[PDB]
Order: structure tokens, then C-alpha cells, then sequence
């Protein structure tokens, strides 16, 4: 049998194909081979490429893909186009998958979508647990985009329930204009800084901090991004800087490293950047999340034997005939992929339960020291070595 | 339109533009306002907004105007009021999370001047202000920005 | 007390080792200190003489 998946990806308008497009195509290819899941049904994919940060083009391409008819739609990265695609999908009953965090609005009554990105309430609680473990008193949070203030709600509200003092600063629009911000930070004698930005902005900030003399053994940095292990820490290994972060890519498993090594060929087809300070041949967590998203959709549609894809029209609000049983099957799925175990929460499609590796920068390199869970809290094995019994 | 439906607002906007209008007075929501703004910027019709919405910085639409006062200037006015009243420890109680976008300058002001912020959020039920007021009373805090 | 090439290598190692901050001093006996590229060190606040 055939099965079609809708894919919308904001393309580069340049030579190479962008991130998550290669992940989606590679994952669709690797599900068709190794015939353990879906033994009698193949997967086809339709890919539309839209402009950056536009929602009407995304709406038109989603209407075209639903006119062709797909089982599910893998939405884009920008929040506004994701909102438009989610409104269309919840109107027409097609399930929607999101791989990037967007601002969830409270009065929205949609129920035909899930998101595999870890929710920043849980991530902010993990960051707060790490801060409480490190016995800090004065923390400076530096945020890049204004929506990150939504992403750090629990960290902002945490001075009400503790003695922690909090100073919040915003990066400028220019990437290389971090020098007056770092000058103001070292003039105010702040040494416990939480950076909330992308990994590329983190690399630029680290280059600016090394140029500004901020990177000694006296300082400490916590990065909210999950791609800290993809950074280049070679010019910062011997300086003694206490860098700490979270990793979701379970690289200890043989299967995850094997899939990463398979993906590294197509990653090496894409050219790297010399001044970016990023190690090539590494899976971005967005690509791994797209991989795990199509695998959890695959194990959801394993349970359905009546996968009849029907063409739908955007001029009528006639709902799809099977979508409720699908949305139950995605929301009741238990699959382990590259990002550990995927377990969707009830009452909202977003993901709350996961496993994180607390990594830190030793003199050897980036090393895993802790394990975080929403129920178990913080393990922190090197603090668990003292066992007086 | 219904409550917070971007697709329904997009369908009504397409119907009104098939009828043909000079300009579109947008809704008071946020996501449907964004969809209507993108439609009007694509088709070149002016779009007049009334309520404030969160604006993405990377968006490059030029066919919309807003008539609510921008919350950067409002936040600067509240900082001028606070600096006039000469307060030390203030307590901001916000209802919706987008109001944290609305109070950027006041949140960033402890980096500039001497201030202390206690930031609290109203719960999801509108009648449950009593535990938050109890926590306000136990905190002994007497300059609340609502 | 070394050549300017050894001075450049030592300054690169000291930037990598995190010893380049406002809390240090450096005096070079070489006469080619003006030939050095002090662009990646001048914002760190070191006192090179
Ligand atoms: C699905 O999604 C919903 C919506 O988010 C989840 O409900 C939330 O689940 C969270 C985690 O289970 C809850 O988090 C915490 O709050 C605990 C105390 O809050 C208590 O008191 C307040 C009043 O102040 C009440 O309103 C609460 O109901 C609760 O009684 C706190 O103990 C928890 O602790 C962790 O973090 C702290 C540090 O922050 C550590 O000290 C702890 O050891 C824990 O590590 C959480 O902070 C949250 O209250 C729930 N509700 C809401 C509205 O967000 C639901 O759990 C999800 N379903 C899953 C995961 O299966
Ligand atoms: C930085 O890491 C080293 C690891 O040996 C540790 O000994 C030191 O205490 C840490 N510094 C801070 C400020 O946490
Ligand atoms: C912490 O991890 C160790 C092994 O890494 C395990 O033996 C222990 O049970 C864990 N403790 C908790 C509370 O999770
Ligand atoms: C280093 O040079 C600066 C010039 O900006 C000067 O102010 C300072 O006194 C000098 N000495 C030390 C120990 O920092």
C-alpha cells in the first residue's frame, strides 16, 4: 500500500538543501528498508518549499498538499506559519507534527497536533534544579529573542520562591555587537550567566567572550540550547571555564551512533563553515527530532490497517474520516528513538517527559556528568560517589 | 469569526477580498491577526490593527498599521513613573505570558538602576486571586504593577 | 625574553590557557612588539608593555 506525508520546509534559495529536509528524506528511505515496521505499506513523501517567515504561502502549500491528500503534515520551524498550518490541520482533522517550539496560546482549542520539542517549563525546571545544585545567588540571564522570555517563565518566576537574585539582559540585533554587553557584564562583576540562544549565537558569544577576556576559571556558563556538544571547545579546553549544558541525543547507544555515522555522509556532502566554530558531521537536534517524529508516526500507523488517504478541499470544512483514531494513536505511542523515549503528555500534544544528560566542559573535553528526569530530578553521579553506608 | 481561528479568519478574508474592499480592519486576536496581516501583505491591501499583538522581529510585512500604543513606550512610561515614585522592591503580577513581552524594559531595568522584581503570574482560573494575594501579604510587598 | 615569533606563539598559548585578562602584566624585551597583531588581545584588558 501507499501512504503520503506532507512536508513543508523553509528553503535556502541557494545551493544545498537545508536542515531537516535531508533528515526527513533519509528517515523515509531508512523506514522503507529494514522491513520490521510497516511490512506491507510503503511511505511516499511530498515536499513543498516556502519562503522564510511567511504564513500565507505556508497556508497555500498546505492547502495544495491536502488537495493531493496526505496522512499527516510535518510543519515548518517558524511560529506563525506553524500556527496557520495548525489551524488548517485542526479544521480539516489531519494530524499535525511540530518539530520546533512555538508560543502556545492558552485559549486555543486545537487538539490535532503534537510537538516533539521538549517543553521549556520542564527545561526551565531542569535549569533551576541545576542552579540550586550549584548554590548560586546572583544569576544573569542573557536572552536573544523576545519569545525567549516566554521560554524562561519558570526561571523568571523562581526569585519569588527562593533567595536567588536575577539580572536579565538582551542581546542586540547585531550578532557581533556583544562587546558592549559583555563589557557591561564584567563591569557589573557577574560571573554566573545563563545564555538562551541558538548554538550558532552561542558560538559567536563564546568567541566574543574569549576576545573580551571573559573566559577564565573564575566564570561559569549555562546554555539552554540542546546542541552544546556540537560546539567547538578546542580553544576553551585549557582555560578552565565551567561550561554546563543539556544533551538530549543519547549518543551512548550503539544504534544512535550508527545512525549518526550514516547521516554523516550526507552531512559531509553539505559544506561546513570555517569561522562558525561548529564541528561538522554532527546531527542537529532538529534533524534528530524530525527523524524521531516520522518514526513515532510510523509506529502509530503500524496499528492502523485502514489507512485510506482521502483528498480534501480547503473551500469546505468537511473533516477527515479517520483522524480521531490517528490522533489517539499518536498520543498513545511509546517509541524510543534518537532523543531517548518519546512519550506525549495527555491534555496537550506537547512533550513533557524525557531524559537529559547534564554535560560539562572538563579539561579533556565535553563530558557527561549528570542525568535529569522530571520525576527523578537530578542524579549528578559525581556528587553521588560519596556513599557512607 | 470564531474564537481564535486563523483558518476561519483567512477564509473570511479571502471572501471579503473576493468581494473587494479598500482596507481590512483586523480582529482582536493574535494568530488570526497574523494570518490576516500576511494575507493583506501578499495581496497588497492595507490592514489596520486595533489591539496590540506580538510582532516577530524577522517578519518583513509592510502593508499593516497598528493603532494601539507600542508597549516599549508604555514600559518606558511605567519606568518613568517608578523612578518618579522612587521605589526599591516592586512586584509585577501578569495575567497572560505575552504581557511579559509587554514589560521588556521594566524587566531589564534592574540591570540599569537599583530595583528588585518579584514576578508572579495569575492562575488559569480568574477567581483564584486569593492565594496570590496571600503570597503578596506574606511577602510584605507594597508596590504592585498589574 | 624571546624573539617576536616566539612572542606570538606564547601569546596564542596564553590566550588559549586563559591567562590573558586585566589581572596580568607582560613585558617583552624584544624590539618588534609593534609588529605583533594585538587585535585579538586588546579588548581583554591585558597590560602589554
Ligand atoms: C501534562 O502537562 C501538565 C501541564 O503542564 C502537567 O501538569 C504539571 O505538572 C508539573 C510536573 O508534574 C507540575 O509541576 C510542579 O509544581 C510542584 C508544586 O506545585 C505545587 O503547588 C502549586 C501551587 O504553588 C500547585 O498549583 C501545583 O498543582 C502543585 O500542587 C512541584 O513540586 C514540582 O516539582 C519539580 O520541580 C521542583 C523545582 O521546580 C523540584 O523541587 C521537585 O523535586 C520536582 O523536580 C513542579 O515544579 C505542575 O504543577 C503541573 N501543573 C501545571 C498547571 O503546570 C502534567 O503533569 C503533565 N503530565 C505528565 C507529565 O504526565
Ligand atoms: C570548574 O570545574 C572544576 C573541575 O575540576 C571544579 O573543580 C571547579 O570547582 C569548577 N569551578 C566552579 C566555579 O564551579
Ligand atoms: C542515579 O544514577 C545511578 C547510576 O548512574 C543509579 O544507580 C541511581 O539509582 C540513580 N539515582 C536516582 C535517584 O535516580
Ligand atoms: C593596566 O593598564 C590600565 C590601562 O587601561 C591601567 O588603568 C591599569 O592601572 C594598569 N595596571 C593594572 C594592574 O591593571
Amino acid at each position: 500500500h501507499v501512504l503520503r506525508f506532507g512536508g513543508i520546509f523553509e528553503y535556502v534559495e541557494s545551493g544545498p538543501m537545508g536542515a531537516e529536509e535531508l533528515a526527513f528524506r533519509f528517515a523515509v528511505n531508512t523506514i522503507n528498508r529494514n522491513r520490521t515496521l510497516l511490512p506491507n505499506t510503503t511511505l511516499t513523501y511530498d515536499t513543498q518549499k516556502i519562503n522564510l517567515y511567511d504564513s500565507f504561502e505556508a497556508s497555500k502549500k498546505a492547502c495544495d498538499q491536502l488537495s493531493l491528500g496526505v496522512a499527516a503534515i510535518f510543519g515548518p520551524s517558524h511560529s506563525s506559519s506553524a500556527n496557520a498550518v495548525q489551524s488548517i490541520c485542526n479544521a480539516l482533522g489531519v494530524p499535525h507534527i511540530q518539530t520546533r517550539w512555538k508560543h502556545q496560546v492558552s485559549d486555543n482549542k486545537d487538539s490535532f497536533y503534537v510537538s516533539l520539542y521538549p517543553d521549556f517549563s520542564s527545561l526551565s525546571r531542569a535549569i533551576l534544579d541545576l542552579v540550586q545544585f550549584f548554590k548560586w545567588k546572583t544569576v544573569t540571564v542573557v536572552y536573544d529573542d523576545s519569545t525567549g522570555l516566554i521560554r524562561l517563565q519558570e526561571l523568571i518566576k523562581a526569585p519569588s520562591r527562593y533567595n536567588l537574585r536575577l539580572k536579565i539582559r538582551q542581546l542586540p540585533a547585531d550578532t557581533k555587537d556583544a562587546k558592549p554587553l559583555l563589557k557591561e557584564m564584567k563591569r557589573g562583576k557577574e560571573f554566573h550567566v545563563i545564555f538562551d540562544c541558538s548554538h550558532e549565537m552561542a558560538a559567536g558569544i563564546l568567541k566574543q567572550a574569549l576576545a573580551m577576556g571573559m573566559m577564565t576559571e573564575y566564570y561559569h556558563y549555562i546554555f539552554t540550547t540542546l546542541d552544546l556538544f556540537a560546539l567547538d571547545v578546542e580553544p576553551y579546553r585549557y582555560s578552565g571555564v565551567n561550561m554546563t549544558g543539556f544533551r538530549i541525543l543519547n549518543t551512548e547507544n550503539t544504534q544512535v551512533s550508527s545512525i549518526i555515522e550514516k547521516w554523516s555522509m550526507e552531512r559531509l556532502q553539505a559544506p561546513p563553515k570555517p569561522d562558525s566554530g561548529l564541528l561538522d558531521g554532527f546531527m542537529t537536534t532538529d534533524a534528530a527530532l524530525m527523524y524521531d517524529a516520522v518514526h513515532v508516526v510510523s509506529v502509530a500507523v503500524q496499528q492502523f490497517p485502514q489507512m485510506t488517504v482521502s483528498s480534501l478541499q480547503c473551500n469546505r470544512h468537511k473533516p477527515w474520516r479517520f483522524g480521531t483514531r490517528f490522533m489517539s494513536l499518536i498520543k498513545e505511542a511509546h517509541w524510543e528513538g534518537l532523543t531517548g523515549r518519546i512519550t506525549f503528555n495527555k491534555t496537550n500534544g506537547l512533550r513533557t517527559d524525557f531524559d537529559l544528560d547534564v554535560i560539562s566542559l572538563k579539561e579533556e573535553g565535553l563530558e557527561k556528568i549528570g542525568t535529569w528526569d522530571p520525576a527523578s530530578g537530578l542524579n549528578m553521579t559525581e556528587s553521588q560517589k560519596g556513599k557512607p553506608a
